[PDB]
This record gives structure tokens, C-alpha cells and sequence, in this order.
């Protein structure tokens, strides 16, 4: 029988007897050096979470983990393909550094719950190049912790690409670094993480729409109608200045993910109805591409010129194909271009004339959404529908073809403040494994939903997924202080540090991994309702925290127990700014630094 791995392998040659694991096992690496091999090898020797440890200075013998890297191995086993013998040695052939990586995680899944497995054989390729998932962290932050645990999952299932819509605290444009973003030390802590799993991130910045988190200090890069109006979330790209604020963004964000890709977005401008108001566009699209063009040959231009600026960096264009609908008559999307479809209708292009044009087409299918307060992809239901990238919006090929790149999830906040990051860690679950099982491409490993839930459960998170104490305090009352000030209710549901406060909170744990944080005195729970929103999200830095009538689903009354030096620090589960002492006047506010605070029983 096949062993009971996730994803599937793509085959199995049974045989009788076992192969078991003793302390005394090597990791051996006896094909070519490769530094890279070497450190995930060492990492592996603990994940594996026995005493077997990396040999130096012998050949394989019986017992041992053989990790051999052969680069002749290409035409058999591609970039990522190793094959698997269990005899009396594991031993891992592959092509690359990565093929090595991911015959290590299938041997942590043989050899979890005894080190022993079952003798055979398997030459194991994957059937997608791209096995993603992508994140939205857009508005609102998700925390470079959860970041982690998912891309520790995403290698644990053999999952390669991982989109993620983020803005870069911005040097070039600070006009632009308005919460929610990420820092460039924090951008770079993701890249160190997706390097050590073998993964590819794939960083967007949405344009010429989509742009709000960007231009909103920015009256003079919106579009403006016929009488003057803003467009806020739209760059004007019948103007110069579009482009070359957008690709000084992208120059910006391209030195910090350091990645192959750039993707730009690119969904549809705007509806056609709207193309009146703004009649700059179609006069632009006959300046430049004569009598017949219109603003959708304007658009596809936009596109195919930050294609050229990207290009000549040695980066590769990707965008999203719901503006591709077939009214660019005169301006044809360059064919290097890599279209991500999501979304089927009307006359937007189908993905086999997509496929036909010969350019990279992934599929992102609506249908395999995760959304904050809202769509939830039908897991089941696409497992019991054998499932396959073959299966876009609106179109089942019945053919396979090489420019199809593969599949993802897709996981978008657009209710921020409905749904925390922790209920969405567990809520993608099924989802990864659904999706990693579909893009590598080996046999369905059971006819039910059921036996595949349960497989997937039991083998769970990668090795060393938890990276934080969830309930680092016992739940009771506390006074949480700095210095003589206590954290207090002070006028107006306001609260406060207060000087030799008596007042006390009680702090519980929720499901999800967070404490409410309740009054003593008053009974009503620490909220972050104040200030600017976004997404339904109180995204304001320097707003007032307050007191609020404590509800189960008020998700902004979640607070995160970030711990250090003795003391805690109480991190908003949705804004993801944290309590901190306003100077004037002693407030409560969230910032994206912290207040210090002491927690005392009392
Ligand atoms: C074009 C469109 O409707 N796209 C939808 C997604 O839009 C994204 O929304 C996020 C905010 O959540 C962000 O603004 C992105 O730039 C934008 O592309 C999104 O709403 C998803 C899920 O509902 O649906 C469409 O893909």
C-alpha cells in the first residue's frame, strides 16, 4: 500500500519489511556540497526530534538518512523531484538543494510515530511548478510570527509560492507609510524565512487601482473626472507622473523581497460605464495608438511598460486577468506576462485563450478564497470534485497544458476586523492540504473528505510550527503597571495610566489566542473603537483606547500577550498596535511601539 503521506507521493513501488530508525543513525550528504543542503540538513537532524545528527568524514551505510544532491539526476527528477528508496537506508536522490528539502519532508511523515516505514520505492516530481499560497496583508498587519508557522507548514506539504500583498514602510514615498505596513527589517525577516523553507514569495503592489493605500496623501497622483473629482484609489494612466510614481514603488519594494517576480495587480481599471467621466483615457489611447483604440489599449499599455521597467531589473511581470477582456484591439498583453485568473464572466478572457496566447497562466479560482467576515472556499466539495488546476472560473480544460503554472489559495481580509488572524491560521487548515495535494499531483490519498481530514489531522503541523505562548498568563485579576501607574478607567470610557491605581482587570484566554481584558471596577472590556478605519478596522496610531460592553464577537476586545524582560506588552488582536502610555496625559493609545506592563496578581 502506498504510505500515508500528504501530499501523495506520485507513486509507490511496495515492498515487504520496514526500515527503523535507531540513535546511532547518520545523516549522510554524499553528493555534491552544497552549504544550502548542508544547513537544511542540520536543521532536519531536529525536526526529526531523535538523536540521529549529520555525519562528516564516512561513507553511507546501513541505517543511515542518505541525502544525495546529483545534478545529473534534471531529466528524471526536475528542480524539485527527488526519488525515495527505504530499504535498510533511507537514501534521497535529487537534482537540487530543493528536491533534497522535500524528500526530508516526506521522511518526517514516515517516520513520525515509531522510525520505522515501510520498504519501496518512489520517484516522486511534482505535477505543478506552482504550489501557492497567497495572503493579502494589506490594511490591516499580520504578524511575521503567523508569517512563519505558515511557511513551516507550506514546506511541511511541499507548498513553493507564497503571494503577498503588503506595503513597505515606505523611504521613497513616506507620505505613503501609514499603518498598516511592514517595516524593511520585517520585510527582510520574511525573505530570510521563505529561503530556509524553500518557498517563493511573490510581493504585489495592486495598481493602477487598488492604490488608496498608497495615494490617499496623494490628491495630485488621483485621477480627477470631468469636473474635477478624485478617484482616490486610482493613479490618472494617461498621466506621466503614474507611471513613474508606481515603478519608484516597485524599484523600492523589488530592493527589500529581492524576488524573480514582480506582480502589478492589474485588475480592471475601471467598469466601462465610468470610461465617460474620464475622457483623458480614450483621448490618450488615440493620441498614442491611433483612430480605433481605446482605453483598455491605454491600460494593457500601462501594464506591458512597468513589464519593461521590471524586466530590465531580470524580473518577470505577473498580473491579475479580470482586466483582460477582450477590448485591447490595438495594445496585445505582452506574452511574458504571467496571468493569475481568478474571476470568469462576461467577456473576460477565458484561461485556454490565455494558454493559447503561450504566456504563464496560474490558477486562482474564487473558488478557493479564504475572506475575513466573508466566502469560505468549499474544501469538500472541491476534494469529492477531484479538483485539479485544469478546473478554472468558468472553464474545465480537458487538456493539459505546460504554461498552466500550477494553483493557490487565496486568503483576503476584506472584512478586517470580522475574523482574527488566529481564527484564520486555523480556518486554512484544510484548505493548504487540500491544495498541496492538487498541485503535486499524486493519487487522491482516500475516496472521502473524511479519511482525507483525518490524515491530514494526524500528521498535523510541520515539526516546530508554535513560535509563540499563546496563554503565558494564568487567566485571573491583575493590576498591569509601569512604574507606580496602573492601567485604570479614567473619564469618558476612557482608560488611562493613573498614578498608585488600585484598579484591577480580569484577563481570560479565548479559543483563538488571545485574552479579553475585562474591569474590575466597571465591569466593561478593553476596545479599540476610536480613530480612523479601514476595512472596519481601527488602524489609527496615537487613537485612544476605551471601555466598551464586553461581546463575544468583538474582535477588537482580543489582545495578544506579547512577553519579555518580566513584563508584557498587550497587542490589539486586529489593529496589531499595541497599549502605550501617552505622554500628555497618561491615555491609553495604540502605537506601533509598546508600553512595558507588569502584571500583579490582586
Ligand atoms: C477586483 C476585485 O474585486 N478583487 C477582489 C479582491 O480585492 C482585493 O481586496 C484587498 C482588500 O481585502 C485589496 O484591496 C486588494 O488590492 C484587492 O485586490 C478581494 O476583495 C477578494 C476577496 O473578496 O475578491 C476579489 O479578488
Amino acid at each position: 500500500a502506498p504510505p500515508e503521506v500528504l501530499p501523495t507521493l506520485r507513486e509507490w513501488q511496495g515492498g515487504q519489511g520496514e526500515f527503523t530508525l535507531t540513535d546511532r543513525a547518520g545523516i549522510v550528504l554524499d553528493g555534491v556540497r552544497d552549504s544550502r543542503t548542508a544547513a537544511d540538513a542540520r536543521r532536519f537532524a531536529g525536526e526529526l526530534n531523535g538523536k540521529a545528527s549529520v555525519s562528516q568524514g564516512r561513507a553511507a551505510r546501513p541505517g543511515d538518512i542518505v541525502l544525495r544532491q546529483d545534478p545529473a539526476q534534471k531529466g528524471l527528477l526536475g528542480a524539485e523531484g527527488y526519488r525515495l528508496t527505504v530499504g535498510t537506508r533511507i537514501t534521497v536522490t535529487a537534482a537540487t538543494s530543493t528536491g533534497v528539502f522535500y524528500g526530508t519532508r516526506t521522511v518526517l511523515q514516515l517516520l513520525n510515530d515509531d522510525g520505522r516505514a515501510a520498504r519501496g520505492s518512489a520517484t516522486d516530481v511534482p505535477a505543478y511548478r506552482e504550489r501557492g499560497v497567497g495572503v493579502c496583508a494589506c490594511y490591516i498587519n499580520i504578524s511575521t510570527q503567523w508569517f512563519e508557522r505558515l511557511m513551516k507548514d507550506m514546506a511541511s506539504q511541499k507548498l513553493n509560492q507564497l503571494w503577498i500583498e503588503a506595503k513597505v514602510k515606505s523611504d521613497t514615498d513616506p507620505a505613503s507609510a501609514f499603518w498598516g505596513y511592514y517595516t524593511k527589517p520585517q520585510v527582510r525577516t520574511l525573505v530570510a524565512m521563505a529561503r530556509k523553507y524553500h518557498i517563493e514569495l511573490v510581493p504585489e503592489i495592486n495598481s493602477p487601482g487598488h492604490m488608496d493605500t498608497y495615494l490617499e496623501n496623494h490628491p495630485e497622483l488621483q485621477l480627477k473626472d470631468r469636473d474635477g473629482v478624485a478617484s482616490p484609489p486610482r493613479l490618472d494612466i494617461s498621466r506621466p507622473e503614474a507611471l513613474a510614481y508606481y515603478t519608484s514603488m516597485v524599484d523600492e519594494a523589488l530592493k527589500v523581497w529581492d524576488s524573480r517576480y514582480w506582480h502589478m495587480g492589474a485588475d480592471e481599471y475601471m467598469i466601462g460605464s465610468s470610461y465617460p467621466d474620464y475622457p483623458q483615457l480614450q483621448a490618450a489611447a488615440r493620441a498614442k495608438f491611433g483612430a480605433s483604440a481605446t482605453p483598455d489599449d491605454l491600460f494593457t499599455d500601462f501594464i506591458n511598460q512597468v513589464n519593461a521597467h521590471v524586466k530590465a531589473d531580470g524580473r518577470s511581470l505577473r498580473i491579475w486577468n479580470d482586466g483582460l477582456a477582450g477590448k485591447n484591439a490595438v495594445v496585445p498583453l505582452d506574452r511574458d506576462i504571467t496571468v493569475e485568473h481568478w474571476l470568469s464572466g462576461g467577456s473576460i478572457q477565458q484561461p485556454s485563450s490565455l494558454l493559447a496566447e503561450g504566456r504563464p497562466v496560474m490558477n486562482s479560482a474564487y473558488s478557493l478564497y479564504l475572506v475575513r467576515g466573508g466566502f469560505t472556499m468549499q474544501t469538500q466539495k472541491l476534494y469529492e470534485s477531484d479538483w485539479t488546476p485544469l478546473r478554472f472560473e468558468g472553464q474545465t480544460l480537458t487538456q493539459g497544458a505546460a504554461n498552466l503554472t500550477g494553483a493557490k489559495i487565496s486568503l483576503w481580509p476584506d472584512s478586517a476586523a470580522a475574523e482574527t488572524e488566529n481564527e484564520v491560521e486555523t480556518k486554512v487548515f484544510m484548505p493548504l492540504r487540500f491544495v498541496a495535494q492538487a498541485t503535486w499531483g499524486g493519487p487522491k490519498p482516500s475516496p472521502t473528505y473524511a479519511g482525507f481530514e483525518a490524515l491530514a489531522r494526524k500528521i498535523g503541523h510541520a515539526p516546530g510550527w508554535e513560535n509563540t505562548d499563546r496563554t503565558p498568563l494564568a487567566d485571573g485579576t491583575y493590576r498591569l503597571t509601569t512604574g507606580a501607574k496602573a492601567l485604570a478607567p479614567t473619564a469618558d470610557a476612557g482608560v488611562s495610566l493613573v498614578k498608585n491605581s488600585a484598579a484591577s482587570w480580569a484577563l481570560t484566554a479565548t479559543a483563538d489566542g488571545y485574552y479579553t481584558v475585562r474591569s474590575t471596577e466597571s465591569g466593561q472590556c478593553l476596545d479599540a473603537v476610536r480613530g480612523k478605519k479601514y476595512l472596519g478596522a481601527p488602524l489609527e496610531v496615537g487613537a485612544e483606547l476605551s471601555l466598551a460592553n464586553c461581546s463575544t464577537t468583538a474582535r477588537t476586545q482580543r489582545w495578544q500577550l506579547d512577553t519579555g524582560a518580566g513584563a508584557l506588552t498587550l497587542r490589539n488582536a486586529i489593529s496589531q498596535l499595541h497599549l502605550t502610555e501617552r505622554a500628555s496625559d497618561g491615555a491609553a493609545v495604540q502605537t506601533t511601539g509598546a508600553t512595558r506592563l507588569t502584571a500583579r496578581a490582586a
